[PDB]
């Protein structure tokens, strides 16, 4: 009995870089987009929040590998824009990907 946010994170983590939208996650779950939006909202989240969170979680795993540039990490997490990826990582972790890469 996994709740709805868990099932969505499971879909997303199967292919993190994928262009996930509400409809595409919903089709995987055999649900209407409207129902999926509804169930996620009852748990105070959206597909896009869950997407981001999944992507930040994956970013931690890749940033530590030798010579994987910040640029490479972003692309592997599905970001087309390194500035934007940096912005969302800094919001999520309190520091830039570069800072994080230098502590580890």
């Amino acid at each position: 009995q996994p709740n709805m946010r868990t099932r969505v994170c499971t879909v997303i983590n199967n292919n993190i870089a994928h262009e996930w939208t509400l409809a595409r996650i919903a089709s995987e779950l055999l649900m209407s987009p409207s129902l999926l939006k509804k169930k996620l909202r009852e748990e105070e989240t959206s597909y896009s929040q869950l997407l981001t969170e999944c992507r930040m979680q994956r970013a931690l795993q890749l940033i530590v590998i030798h010579g994987f540039s910040i640029k490479r990490v972003a692309v592997s997490c599905g970001y087309h824009s390194v500035s934007y990826f940096i912005y969302v990582f800094r919001n999520y972790y309190g520091m830039t990907p570069t800072e994080y890469q230098e502590r580890s």
